[PDB]
C-alpha cells in the first residue's frame, strides 16, 4: 500500500495532532511501501533555519520511517512552501513538484496539494504568484527569523475547486485518478475526464480524525481514524 | 474485523449500484468475522412478498455471505422498516432492534440507523411513530400488492442528528462509540459522553461511492471506496 496524507497543519498550539502523527508514523506508515505528504505539514513555515522544536521532533519521527526502508515525499501547500533542502536532508523526505504523476502499480495517479486547482480564489491565486517568484523567497528568508516571526505574525473557510480545473489537470496528464488535499473536504468524487469515468479522492485536514488514501494494486480507498 | 454498512437504497433504476453491492459481498465482505447493514438497504419495502426480482438477487448474495460463515445482520432504516422475518429467511439475516450495544473485541459500540437520533424534524417523528405501530403495519401489509404500490407511488434534504439525542443515547448505553447512518453525511465526530471523549462515526449514502466502517480489536476507520 502506498499512503497519502495531508492538511496536517502542524503547530505548537495542537500537540494531541502531533502525538496523533507520531503514533501513525510509528505504526501504520512502516508497513507502507511509500509515503506522500502532500503539502501542509505545518500550519506555517518562514525557513529551514527556525529552530522551532517542534520541527526537529517532526523531521525525527519521519527520518526514522525514511530509515526504516519506508519512502517518505513531499509536496509542498499554500501554509508550507518554504520547507526547502535541509529540511528534506533533516527528515529524508525528498521534494517533489507541485504536480507529479505516479504510477502505483500499474495505475497513473494524478497527485498535487489542490490549491491549484481554486482558481476562482481570484486574490489567492495573487498571493501564490508572489510568494512562489524565487527573489521574492530569497528576500524573504534573508531577513532576520525574528523579523520573519514579526511578518508571518503580522500577517493575522477555504474556496473548493473549480470543476473545469479538475478536468483540465486530469487531461492533461492523461489519467482517471487524482489525489489532493488543501479544500479540506474528505470525499470521493467522480466525473469525467479524457471521456472515460475519472474519480477525484480528497484528503482531509487532521483535527479530531487523521486521514490518508491507501492505494493498493486493486484499489483506492480514503480512510477516515479518530485518535 | 467486522464491517458496517448503511444507506445504499438499492432499486431497480439505479444497477450499477447492485452490482456495486454485489461485488462488496463476494470480495471485501467474506474476510469479515460479520457484517452489520444499519437500514435502508432498500429504497422502499412493501412487503417480503414483494415478487421483485431485486429482492430476490441480493438475498441471494447475503446468503451465500452467511453460507460462507459470516453472519450478516440487519437494522431497519426509514425506508426499509417493513424488511420482515421472510426476508431474514432468504438472505440468512438476523434482524436486529433499532439500537444494539455490541462488544466488539472489547470495545462497547451502539449501533443504529441514526433516523430516531433527527429529533429536531418534528414529522418525520410523527409518521415513524405512525409507522411502527403494529396494527397499522398488518392493515398496510394485508392489502393487496398492487394497491401497497399504489399507496408507495403515491406517496412521492435530510436532517442531521440532534446533537444532544446523540449524547443521551451514548449516556444512556454507557459508550464512548457509536455508529450510524441515515444523514448520508459521512464522518468522524468527537464529542464528550459519560465525561470522557467518545466518537461518533456516520456512514455515508452509496451512489458513486461505497463506504463502511471497520473495526479491529485495535481500530476503527470509515472507508470510502469508488465503485
Ligand atoms: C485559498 S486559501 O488558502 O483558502 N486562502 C488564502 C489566501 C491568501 C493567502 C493564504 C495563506 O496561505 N497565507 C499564509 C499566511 C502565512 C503563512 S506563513 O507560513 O506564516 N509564512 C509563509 C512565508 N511568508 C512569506 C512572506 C513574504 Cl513577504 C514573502 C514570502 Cl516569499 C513568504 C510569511 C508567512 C503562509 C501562508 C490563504
Ligand atoms: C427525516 S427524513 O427521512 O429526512 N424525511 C422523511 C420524512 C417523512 C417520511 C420519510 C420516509 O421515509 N418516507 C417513506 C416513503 C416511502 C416509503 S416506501 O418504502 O415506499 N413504503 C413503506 C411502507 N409504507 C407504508 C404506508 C402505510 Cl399507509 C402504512 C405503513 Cl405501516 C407503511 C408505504 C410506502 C418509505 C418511507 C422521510
Ligand atoms: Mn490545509
Ligand atoms: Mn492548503
Ligand atoms: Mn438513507
Ligand atoms: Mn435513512
Amino acid at each position: 500500500a502506498t499512503l497519502f496524507i495531508a492538511d496536517l497543519h502542524l503547530q505548537t498550539e495542537e500537540p494531541e495532532i502531533t502525538a496523533g502523527f507520531l503514533r501513525f508514523l510509528q505504526g501504520e506508515a512502516r508497513q507502507a511501501d511509500a509515503l506522500y505528504i502532500l503539502g501542509d505539514l505545518f500550519e506555517a513555515w518562514i525557513g529551514d533555519d527556525d529552530p522551532n522544536p517542534l520541527h526537529q521532533q517532526i523531521a525525527s519521527a519521519i527520518k526514522a520511517v525514511v530509515d526504516a526502508g519506508v519512502p517518505c515525499y513531499f509536496i509542498h501547500g499554500n501554509r508550507d512552501f518554504l520547507v526547502g533542502q535541509r529540511f528534506a536532508r533533516q527528515s529524508g523526505m525528498i521534494l517533489l513538484a507541485e504536480e507529479e504523476r505516479l504510477d502505483l502499480y500499474g495505475r497513473e495517479v494524478l497527485i498535487m496539494h489542490g490549491d491549484t486547482l481554486c482558481t476562482d480564489d481570484q486574490g489567492y491565486l495573487a498571493f501564490r504568484a508572489k510568494v512562489h517568484t524565487p527573489w521574492i523567497q530569497r528576500l524573504f528568508l534573508a531577513l532576520p527569523l525574528f523579523i520573519r516571526h514579526r511578518i508571518a505574525a503580522r500577517m493575522r473557510e477555504i474556496m473548493d475547486v473549480n470543476p473545469q480545473a479538475v478536468v483540465d489537470a486530469m487531461e492533461r496528464h492523461h489519467v482517471q485518478w487524482l489525489i489532493h488535499g488543501h479544500t479540506h473536504r474528505p470525499a470521493v468524487h467522480e466525473l469525467q475526464a479524457n471521456g472515460q469515468p475519472a474519480w477525484r479522492v480528497v484528503l482531509g485536514a487532521w483535527h479530531s480524525e487523521g486521514s490518508m488514501v491507501k492505494v493498493t494494486p486493486d484499489d483506492v480507498e480514503l480512510i477516515h481514524f479518530p485518535f
